[PDB]
């Protein structure tokens, strides 16, 4: 009995209505532990009403609401239960902007593995996870959950994020089934303001936006979540051209079934598509399977299969993928798989996986400057840590972590503390609150995610941190977003670091002091001021449960600062959208020559971000030799080995990501003047040098031309390795076709 | 006939004087006195050139084109070109300026004034209108269009069209226009000038080609090119644009393409190949005429050889330029517009400076006027204070290469002749541009100097507050540099100078009613202006006449009346924001800010500070009920929309009427609304008119997800006022006929 013909035997004795409730993911309502039976979500269940819930959190009650399915409908089918498990289950890592810096996608993998260890052990069997949305916008939320403004980095990611959820077979118990969204662009929301309309051409989608996406699918991700956003006027969850066409274009298929984003069905009668029934119908006919809490599915698919609107094949195909799912998952040999309370009680947030996410953690921060070896700090004398994000808790695991243990994490003056011990004295001061405007403050703190206030005037608190500093030898500024800052509907016009906390600054630097900038946020922000001022930047981005202490490794050379962002940072919002991989344009400025009448450059501002995509640095040095190519003349299917000397030429022990980019010099159409194609990390002992060694064949070559066709051009290409997009050794290559 | 004509004297050229005719050469200088012996001449006689450009002088072109006719072996004549943006000597106010008028006689007046002053000095040809639709007030190319909207855009380009070619081009005060760019210019990303543009299919032919179409269908007599890529093609390369768009039907366009100053070998730079290369693929793709780059003169004859292109293309470029010169009467009399006589007498006329005056004041925007500051009594003292109170050159705006920049009149020039004996004008610098100095030098080249005051801007801050308090009311030029704006202008902050701002807060502190009246080239982020400014008179950069003209507004000789054609944003955070945009699936409810998980920031409102056709009064104006002749409609009818206007204020004026259509259903998301109608009346004070909009299917078709061009039937709302924001309005249902369903 294989999966087709069991599941087409349970079809055969399913009525219609049975089939339809499949597609039905509705929220749960309060369900009161002891009577789940007779909670408002029984009913429905009973019924057979409900496919699948989400957002229902421990085993005890999942075990019990699973048991009304299998127990008291009339076929027993079992319900799929999916969470948002974005960066960690209770043990939470960085946000994924911040885990994508890591630019090591052993980690990457591993911190979802954990993460579906301890989902599976709570009786979650599905995340709404990965989300791959490229976004060239930090306005955006949104860019906390994704990995940056690289298809190529992202595309690595989605399957190293896919493969940790689903390991190497579905059915096991630790394993989970992954989500890849938003399907699709809707990273490219109009002035950064998330939902806004998208709008882009064909080829920039497949280019430019789509790589990711279809890296998870040829990953094997399991489902699909549809995006919010229109495209070419047509809101994704309602376009056939994108959800039938392109998601499960013939050759490489996606088996999986596609899930709406929440009442994104319903939300097409606000898109101007129609009423409840006809979008209802337009979803279903365009390859959509299950429908998230807007129920229009439930009741409205009969009415138009009555009406001939829609087919009794498109019901069942979408039945038969849901149930394919929970075949899949091991629910219909073992409906309470994920259910063992042993499991949950033994297998999450112990003190292996906190100490995993400490490591993980350390790893992710991107040291943005470091002027006159002021970092690593000396564990000796006095500090002074202040800022309003240098002792709050619920704050350190950023945005996106539902089910994290907000309450245990550590904070930095927690983690400071703890690291110096006796032979250092840390001292503390609120120095401001988040902003001015508390009603800002207030939206920017929602979901419990609250930050001490403080009513006395500014200067009194200033004042208060200032005197404090004054006994310390060295200042450590703890300033930035709150985690709710960035995250869903957390769009900022500005983005910049919060006016009250630049006033901070000010007046730390002005003690004259050495102030080392420990950076909070979600998103890349607009630095000029602090990078001119500040003797050193770190990015910490949120860095999970474990903050304080991954945070304090870094701070004192405990763990060597490696990462590199993989988004790109803006001189200011003006500048936006900007970002590594851009065309030349038939005006381009010349290297260092702002401003040039003329010229494509502002009147106001540089041309150059502040800083580049693959942009970070170390405690020590990294030294490249000359790139050495096997060949500079290739013909038809070669291998071109590209080889670099990398020498750790400073005072520490260190790991740098060594990048390869690629320059199409000529095409059919214009091509970026780089783009990422390889990556390797590397540790380096104080002195120590590797050859590094990437391998290019024309399918390192190969883009969508102006007729979407997939392939490469001969022609003269630059070949460029280095530590930055900026920042790199280069070679000219002639690579021709063959008869 | 012009076909036999043509065709006969095709005949008699060779291969290399046919490629002649499709080169557009830079001159360089030429000396009057010896032009049959300058740099220009000898490729002249030789047949290889077709035209020139920016030869100013009609002495200097009769005997360039002498050379020509007499010099060269078919005497083929030449054409003169040259960007005559918004007035040739007379300046109106800059094209963004004049949009705002929402007046089309008026528009193609000043046009037509254009061609006159241009035509009597030996020009026939101009590189205007620029047609762009543009959402993005970091392009300070802004300033040379129409604004974000597609309809207005689209009547405008049609009244320019028209007052530039007249009724025959042979006529000796008809000048061939030129359309430009296409195409989608307007979206180069980050507002950064040249840089990368895309979209989609149906963006474009909804939201950004209109203006362009309506250009052609009014007869413009050729196309210049863009300088950014489409699909990753640049548009001078670009064969989708030039041939499939630009020459669709029958005999749709029928004249000629130039590119763009040197766009055929930018595409070298932009990565499409070497000058060759992009030259073949530049005429393939339809273009006929090349700009200073010489890629046409020196390649195509290899490309020919080669069999990269074909005869047929070039004898198609060539025709096309020969017909040009035909229609514009050259071949009857190449000397047609050479008259010196007309160039003394028909150029910046006395007249001709009047109406520049009267057009200009119908072209500011009142933004807000508190507690009637406006109109200002004529008595007491008025306190004149700012980096553009006293200056002439930056008058005319951007893009004012024949304008008397010097002659000029000033705002402090204006005011003290409009208040005489009965007011006393009081005067002070108040500060400089901005507070660096590399950004004003940058910001006033070509000539439009500002007088730098080199002392602490303290010490000339405490100068003007000290006159001011000597005022009764106090009156801010403040603003941009006229070349803060125009082509590789681009600002990523779109504030007024932070100087400036400092500047105007130390005089509000004065505790006397201040009058910012503003120039700029671009919308501005104005939300602290809007908050502690008595009153806000944008005034552009309104040309020549721009004192006498802003007098007249601010004394209420003239009643303000213009409406913004582009959004005001609260902040550059919120760029693109823009009237005409789709609804999304999570809508923010009106007055709702801030909702959580709906479309909106944390930080600001998701309303622009002012939105699209926008305007204040110095009267008031009041909208009765929206009546329409019919809720139910089917097929090919008419709806008749009325509405009683009226003039409920203390002052006689005009008031912009506009009409807006939604689609409310649609097998694609349709724009929460569109302009579709407007009519600007003129209502004595307390007097009421009924206004009267006809509206058919033909106003409610759109582009399809298939590029099919037609309307659905269901539901519509039809919206009058004087707002794209504050509207009367009222839902329809519109029917298909089956039985006229072809
Ligand atoms: O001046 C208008 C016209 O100038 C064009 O050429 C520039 C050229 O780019 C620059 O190198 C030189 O120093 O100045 C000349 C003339 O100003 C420019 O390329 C055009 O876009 C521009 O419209
Ligand atoms: O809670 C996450 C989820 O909430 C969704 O519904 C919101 C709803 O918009 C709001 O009115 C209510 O107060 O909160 C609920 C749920 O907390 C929201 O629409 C989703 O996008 C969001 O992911
Ligand atoms: O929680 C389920 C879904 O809720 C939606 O509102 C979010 O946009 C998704 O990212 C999330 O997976
Ligand atoms: O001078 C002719 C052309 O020069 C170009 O550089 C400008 O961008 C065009 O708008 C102008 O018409
Ligand atoms: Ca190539």
């Amino acid at each position: 009995m294989k999966m087709n013909q069991f599941i087409n035997a349970l079809m055969a004795k399913m009525t219609l209505d049975e089939k339809i409730g499949q597609l039905n993911l509705p929220g749960a309502g309060d369900i009161t532990t002891g009577q789940a039976s007779s909670s408002g979500i029984a009913q429905k269940i009973k019924e057979g009403k409900v496919g699948g819930l989400f957002n229902i959190k421990s085993v005890t009650k999942i075990k019990e609401v699973q048991r009304i399915a299998v127990e008291e409908s009339r076929l027993k089918i079992p319900l799929l239960f999916g969470m948002d498990v974005i960066h960690g289950y209770e043990t939470a890592f960085p946000i994924p902007l911040g885990l994508s810096c890591t630019w090591d996608m052993e980690l990457i993998e591993k911190s979802a593995r954990i993460a579906a260890i301890e989902a599976s052990a709570d009786g979650i069997c599905w995340t709404f996870s990965p989300m791959v949305d490229i976004s060239r916008d930090p306005r955006w939320g949104r860019v906390s959950e994704g990995s940056g403004e690289d298809p190529y980095l992202g595309a690595q990611i989605a399957k190293a994020m896919v493969k940790g959820y689903q390991g190497k077979d579905f059915s096991d118990n630790t394993s989970i089934m992954a989500c890849v969204k938003h399907f699709a662009l809707y990273g490219a929301g109009e002035a950064g303001r998330d939902y806004n309309t998208v709008d882009m051409s064909r080829v920039r989608m497949y280019n430019e936006y789509f790589p990711p996406y279809k890296a998870a699918v040829d990953a094997g991700v399991g489902s699909v979540m549809t995006s919010f956003n229109e495209i070419d006027g047509i809101p994704a969850t309602g376009n056939k051209w994108l959800m039938t066409d392109v998601l499960r274009k013939r050759i490489g298929a996606f088996k999986g079934f596609v899930v709406t984003n929440y009442t994104a069905i319903n939300e097409m009668i606000d898109h101007g598509m129609g009423d409840l029934q006809t979008v209802s119908a337009l979803a279903l006919r365009a390859g959509v399977d299950m429908d998230m809490v807007g129920e229009g599915f439930l009741t409205t698919l009969k009415k138009s299969l009555q009406e001939g609107k829609i087919t009794q094949a498109q019901i069942d195909a979408a039945c038969k993928r849901i149930l394919e799912a929970k075949y899949k998952l091991g629910l219909f040999s073992d409906p309470y798989k994920y259910c063992n309370e042993e499991r949950a009680r033994t297998q999450i947030f112990t003190p292996e996986h906190r100490k995993i996410a400490r490591e993980i953690a350390a790893q992710s921060f991107v040291l943005l400057k470091n002027d006159n070896n002021v970092l690593p700090l000396k564990k000796s004398g006095t500090i002074a840590l202040v800022g309003p994000l240098a002792d709050n808790r619920v704050n350190m695991p950023g945005t996106w972590s539902v089910a994290a243990k907000h309450a245990e994490s550590v904070s930095l003056l927690e983690g400071l503390k703890k690291a110096a011990g006796n032979d250092a004295r840390i001292l503390y001061a609120h120095g401001s609150n988040l902003d001015e405007d508390k009603s800002l403050i207030e939206r920017a703190t929602m979901f419990g995610k609250t930050l001490k206030y403080d009513p006395r005037p500014k200067d009194v608190v200033i004042k208060e941190a200032v005197d404090i500093a004054n006994q310390a030898d060295v200042i450590v500024a703890a300033l930035g977003e709150s985690a709710e800052m960035s995250g869903e509907a957390s769009s900022r016009s500005n983005i910049e670091i919060p006016a009250l906390q630049r006033e901070l600054l000010q007046a730390l630097l002005k003690t004259g002091k050495p102030v080392v900038l420990v950076l909070f946020t979600g998103r890349p922000l607009a630095l000029t001021w602090e990078h001119e001022n500040v003797p050193a930047i770190l990015n910490v981005w949120f860095a999970g449960t474990e903050a304080g202490d991954a945070i304090s490794d870094a701070l004192f050379g405990v763990v060597n600062p490696s990462g590199k962002l993989s988004a790109t940072f803006p001189r200011n919002v003006g500048q936006v959208p900007i970002y590594y991989n851009h065309k030349n344009t038939g005006r381009p400025l010349p290297e260092g020559q702002w401003f040039q009448k003329f010229r494509s450059n502002y009147l106001d501002v540089p041309n150059d971000p502040l800083y580049p995509f693959g942009y970070g640095l170390s405690f020590t040095k990294f030294t490249y030799g000359d790139l050495k190519l096997s060949s500079t003349n290739l013909k038809g299917n070669q291998t071109l080995t590209a080889s670099i000397e990398l020498t750790n030429s400073g005072d520490y022990d260190g790991a740098e990501v060594v990048q390869l980019y690629i320059r199409d010099l000529v095409g059919s159409t214009t091509r970026p003047v780089k783009e990422l194609k390889g990556f390797q990390k590397v540790f380096l002992k104080k002195g120590e040098t590797k050859t590094i060694t990437f391998k290019i064949t024309p399918e390192d070559l190969k883009f969508y031309n102006y007729d979407l066709k997939y392939d490469w051009e001969p022609g003269e290409f630059v070949i460029m390795v280095g530590g930055n997009s900026r920042d790199l050794k280069s070679q000219k290559i002639n690579w021709l076709k063959d008869p």
